[PDB]
């Protein structure tokens, strides 16, 4: 098809995401669906707070929890960088 040419991205190094194209090698990925709460981390330690900021859910790599209404907190260590972040759902 010499009409028309699509630019197929590939692994080692993004060459352009849906989502932020200065913020795609993230060594994490948050995801959430209405009430369910889903982090990938290849080689990571996950550890879920609820608003009180309380030990409400633990896992490791890949995580998966139906929680309701509130503030939540995924903490996501990773070898170099600790990074938090927080689920709210409404």
């Amino acid at each position: 098809m010499a009409h028309h040419h699509h630019h197929h991205v590939d692994d080692d190094d993004k060459m352009g995401t849906s989502i932020a194209d200065v913020a795609n090698d993230k060594p994490y990925t948050v995801a959430v669906s209405g009430k369910t709460i889903t982090v990938e981390s290849p080689a990571a330690g996950l550890t879920i707070f609820d608003m009180n900021g309380r030990r409400v859910a633990t896992a490791k790599n890949r995580m998966v929890f139906e929680a309701q209404n509130g503030v939540y907190a995924v903490r996501i260590a990773t070898e170099g960088k600790t990074y938090t972040e927080k689920v709210i759902v409404k």
